């Protein structure tokens, strides 16, 4: 009002004489009905509603909201070495049609820059919810947005969360601007009753459900088909699944304090299931196996499939080309374990003996001579043994969290140099355990030289030289000897499976995890009887494996088995070979 100041713009001057602030949610003291009626008609209707209490309560719950801040997704995908999470953390619950004019009244923004985004559909061969849409700049105060297209509105508020300007921003989308669809928020709305009511009153093709860690944005008519009246067990289940994967990654230091974005599940009208940057997807005809917990638990693969897909979002730090369809199964297997119904997936260690010692294979071509067709069933046991030993047997219950930390320090992309990355993984695993895991990684094929090109979502030079191998072994040798020969570990018993299940014959007779956990010792008088190439072990059930070694127990590994009866392959050289039993702690006993 001094001469030094520019006048306020015209509408701002008028609104701020009737209303407490530019959000127009409260009538200022001693304003008259005449002052209300001199407003533009659009704002008359709102002043009226705010003066009287005629704002439909349902409408108000979404038309007036304070939007909390969320972190930036590109920044955190880089720092955490993941695929990008969603930035659709902030639904408004308002839908629109092309040509709609939308008034958006933005309160104090504390210097933050925010926008509004309209999210609809994409696809050529079928349709799915898009990961982005029309973006509209927002400024503090009055905004009029004219919709280029239909969809639902999301507030885009992404910033540094620690800063004390990172506060919620109050935004009023008043009456007459678009359509209230609503959305369900777990913490705010709390109950299945509230969910059922919100869904009922919604009208849009899609309805948004916001959990703590994951969000659903699924076809309305499917939610009505499968879960008309309940969402809580569905949303808690998928929150837990995402949370359990996050647990292993050792990121509690930054989540939720600095990174808080959700994963965002859509329902494409095609494909099957997948995860990538910005969104994960479940074909809309499959949604019965997502939204009902009983369907999730009714078959092994109903939790496995989705867990696997989400694991792709999280694998990069510890993954490298050749492993891309197995390394995420650390997460799939952790989720099966957590849910408590089924046993772990993967081949048995016989597959690894066969690959390594019968066929001369290394990690990159383990069970795959083609170098482009990963034997995921064999590979997936590697990360999982590390979990079974350090976590399930409790020898180091923060092993994985530590290894993820170290691999994030290593900061190698999955594809830049996989031959080097496999060694960095072995070195960091040793560092994480504070143990020399040479024997483990030797068995798993990490110490064979490679010079070739593989294909796995791209062509990659795979190069592992003797010097790299020597450097890594020297590196790992600085740590104390491991307490157990847990390269022979299992978390499954033959009797847990039907006889035509692939695991029944695969898993072997010895090496079960309790033998490691109870530091079992071999006391009985083990003996071996050989006939041709066939080996039979008598009273050897206290062992965890049997080895064939050149010259003595410190010589090269020629073959191994976790069965008490096995054949030695034709290819193995027998002169100078000797046979041993392995007890859990790594003592070898001549047979
Ligand atoms: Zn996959």
């Amino acid at each position: 009002r001094g001469s030094h100041m520019a006048s306020d713009k015209t509408l701002d001057k008028q609104l701020l004489t009737v209303f407490t602030d530019i959000t127009c949610t409260e009538i200022k003291n001693n304003v008259t009905n005449e002052q209300i009626q001199a407003l533009p008609d659009y704002f008359v209707r709102i002043a009226e509603a705010v003066r009287d209490n005629t704002y439909d309560k349902w409408e108000k719950e979404f038309r007036i909201r304070s939007y909390e801040p969320y972190s930036n997704i590109a920044e955190w995908a880089d720092k955490l070495m993941t695929k990008k999470y969603s930035d659709l953390d902030n639904p408004t619950g308002i839908s629109v049609k092309a040509g709609d004019d939308i008034i958006v009244l933005v309160g104090d923004t504390y210097g933050q820059n925010i926008s509004m985004q309209c999210i609809w559909e994409t696809g050529t061969e079928y349709k799915q919810t898009a990961s982005s849409g029309d973006v509209y700049m927002l400024n503090p105060g009055v905004n009029k947005l004219t919709m280029k297209g239909e969809g639902q509105l999301f507030v885009m508020y992404n910033t540094e969360l620690t800063s004390n300007t990172a506060k919620p921003i109050k935004i009023h989308i008043p009456l007459g601007s678009g359509t209230v669809n609503g959305f369900f928020d777990l913490k705010e709305h709390k109950t299945d009753e509230k969910y059922a009511e919100l869904l009922k009153k919604s009208t849009h093709k899609y309805f948004c459900i916001r959990g703590e860690k994951i969000m659903f944005y699924f076809h309305r008519n499917k939610l009505l088909e499968y879960v008309p009246n309940n969402i809580l067990s569905a949303i808690h289940l998928w929150d837990n699944i995402v949370g359990w994967q996050q647990e292993l990654m050792g990121i509690d230091d930054v989540r939720p304090s600095q990174v808080n974005n959700h994963l965002f599940a859509i329902s494409p009208e095609g494909s099957y299931m997948w995860a990538s940057d910005y969104q994960i997807g479940f074909v809309y005809t499959y949604l019965g196996n997502i939204l009902l917990e009983d369907n999730v638990m009714a078959a092994e693969d109903n939790a496995w499939g989705p867990a696997h897909q989400i694991g792709h979002v999280h694998q990069a730090a510890i993954n490298w080309a050749s492993s891309t369809e197995s390394s995420n199964n650390l997460f799939s297997n952790f989720i099966i374990y957590k849910l408590g119904k089924y046993k772990s997936r993967g081949n048995g260690l016989g597959s690894v003996a066969t690959a390594r010692y019968a066929n001369g294979q290394a990690w990159y071509n383990m069970g795959d001579a083609t170098h482009q067709n990963e034997d995921t069933e064999t590979h997936m046991r590697m990360n999982w043994q590390l979990w079974i030993y350090y976590h399930r047997c409790e020898y180091k219950t923060d092993f994985w969290q530590t290894l993820f930390k170290l691999m994030r320090e290593v900061n190698m992309t999955e594809g830049e140099d996989p031959g080097k990355k496999q060694l960095e993984f072995a070195k960091m695993a040793s560092k994480a355990a504070n143990q020399n895991l040479t024997d483990f990684f030797e068995m798993w094929g990490f110490f064979e030289p490679v010079n070739t090109t593989i294909e796995q979502y791209g062509t990659y030079k795979y190069y592992v030289s003797d010097a790299m191998i020597r450097e890594a072994k020297e590196y790992m040798a600085q740590f104390p000897a491991p307490k157990h020969a847990f390269q022979y570990i299992e978390d499954r018993k033959k009797s847990e499976f039907p006889s035509n299940d692939y695991r029944y014959s695969a898993v072997g007779d010895v090496g079960y995890y309790t033998q490691f956990k109870e530091n079992q010792k071999i006391t009985k008088a083990i003996t071996a009887e050989l006939a041709g190439r066939k080996v039979s072990i008598q009273n050897g059930d206290e062992a965890v494996a049997f080895e064939l070694r050149e010259n003595d127990e410190n010589g090269k590994l020629l073959y191994f088995s976790t069965f008490t009866t096995f054949e030695i392959p034709s290819s193995i050289l027998m002169v100078n070979a000797k046979l041993y039993a392995v007890q859990a702690d790594g003592k070898r006993i001549l047979l």
